[PDB]
């Protein structure tokens, strides 16, 4: 088991054909989960699960520059479920991060920081029992 929040150093940053894998369990009256892959104190991808935002499950996502958030991304898939284990894939490509679910894809979030080598943390927070967090190269 590893303790949430959690800190997955990303050394030297992330690049294109690099792989991030989370395996975790949602709690069973969760609220909120959030990966924030970050460049200082900037979030360069936040990829955020709400399962109750006025009665609905969405996940937005969003960038976070200079502490002011950006443009939300939505879109109405929700691939979560809570007391339920899951798998996030996160896969790096040359111009967004591509995200599957379960082995299901999910969605993609164009690079909106450009100095993927700066990108060098990635956090884990919310409403989880979190089991690994790791990443390989394809
Ligand atoms: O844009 C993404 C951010 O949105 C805000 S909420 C946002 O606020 C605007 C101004 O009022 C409304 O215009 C808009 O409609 C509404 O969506 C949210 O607080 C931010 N946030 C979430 C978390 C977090 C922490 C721990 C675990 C899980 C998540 N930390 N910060 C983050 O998601
Ligand atoms: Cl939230």
């Amino acid at each position: 088991p590893l303790i949430v929040p959690y800190n997955l150093p990303l050394p030297g940053g992330v690049v294109p054909r690099m792989l991030i894998t989370i395996l975790g369990t949602v709690k069973p009256n969760a609220n909120r989960i959030a990966l924030d892959f970050q460049r200082g104190n900037d979030v360069a991808f936040h990829f955020n699960p709400r399962f109750n935002e006025n009665n609905r499950r969405v996940i937005v996502c969003n960038t976070k520059l200079d502490n002011n958030w950006g443009r939300e991304e939505r879109q109405s898939v929700f691939p979560f479920e809570s007391g339920k284990p899951f798998k996030i894939q996160v896969l790096v490509e040359p111009d967004h991060f591509k995200v599957a679910v379960n082995d299901a894809h999910l969605l993609q979030y164009n690079h909106r920081v450009k100095k993927l080598n700066e990108i060098s943390k990635l956090g884990i927070s919310g409403d989880i029992d979190l089991t690994s967090a790791s990443y390989t190269m394809i």
